[PDB]
């Protein structure tokens, strides 16, 4: 899976450790090895939502299964909950959008997953 | 919804009020409240366009349903119109991929919109 | 058709021309015309792969078409293949997402393909 988070808040605001708290949560969160979890963080970014540029995240979150109706809820509320502690955003400034990819569309180690 | 935009035009070159006006204008385009509206702007991109190095954008716009066949000839007139007046980008050299994202696989304020 | 790269390696290691040699390699492999092969690369990121800061590479290829089982193989060798090459990161830390497009959903020059 593949977690990105693009925000307006400073990097220096990011802790240290925040990628790695990501990635142990959702290997958690999704049930698959930590290997297979990346994360990455945009920080400083020309952003607004609803029109205010009040601290944001706008996130995406792929994975090869683990995506649906009941366990997107679950992601909602982890991911909204750490960027809320960790880098001060807001939940309702927190939006993510979720994808459910075919295993012959992921590439990987010179081939694909199907 | 969510509107993102990857440029290599210059930031210097982003004028005052454009994530304004891509705000109100994608609220009367898709119909959807201003609240409910993501705008993201990432300037002095390493990009290219047809092996050249001129102006040119990427962008993406996702949003639960308001995406059709004419709706996004609607909307690709507008945003190109903008990127042109405002940025200087030719509308030739600009790509705007749509998503027509499912409720439940759009997180927000601690749910999904299922 | 867009590709999309990135990753944490520094900007001073994208050597000179990767732009247009990935140009020119995915027109050849699309078997689209170069004029309508877009290219994005996004250096020095904040990423983990796999739990490491190790170089890794988070990609992603959009396309009408010229997208599939084999294809996505072939696409995924070629291109692990130059990120390995020329920016030094090893396959197993690289995802490419694949995306088949519809051509009303790719907005481009005032219009869409459809
Ligand atoms: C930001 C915000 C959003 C929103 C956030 C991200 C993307 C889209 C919207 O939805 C909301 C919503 C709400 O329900 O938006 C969508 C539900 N909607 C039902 C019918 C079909 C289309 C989807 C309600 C109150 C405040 C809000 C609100 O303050
Ligand atoms: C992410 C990552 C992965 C990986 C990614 C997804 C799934 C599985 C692994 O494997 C790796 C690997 C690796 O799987 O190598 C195999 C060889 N290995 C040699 C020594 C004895 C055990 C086998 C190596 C280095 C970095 C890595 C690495 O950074
Ligand atoms: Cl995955
Ligand atoms: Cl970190
Ligand atoms: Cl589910
Ligand atoms: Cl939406
Ligand atoms: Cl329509
Ligand atoms: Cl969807
Ligand atoms: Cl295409
Ligand atoms: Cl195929
Ligand atoms: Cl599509
Ligand atoms: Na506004």
């Amino acid at each position: 899976p593949m977690f990105i988070v693009n925000t307006n808040v400073p990097r220096a605001s990011v802790p240290d450790g925040f990628l790695s708290e990501l990635t142990q949560q959702l290997a958690q969160a999704t049930g698959k090895p930590p290997q297979y979890i990346a994360v990455h963080v945009v920080p400083d970014q020309l952003m607004a939502f609803g029109g205010s540029s009040e601290p944001c995240a706008l996130c995406s979150l792929h994975s090869i299964g683990k995506i649906g109706g009941a366990q997107n809820r679950s992601y909602s509320k982890l991911l909204c909950g750490l960027l809320a502690e960790r880098l001060r955003i807001s939940p309702d400034r927190v939006y993510i959008n979720y994808y459910d990819m075919n295993a012959a569309n992921v590439g990987w180690n010179n081939s694909t997953f199907a």
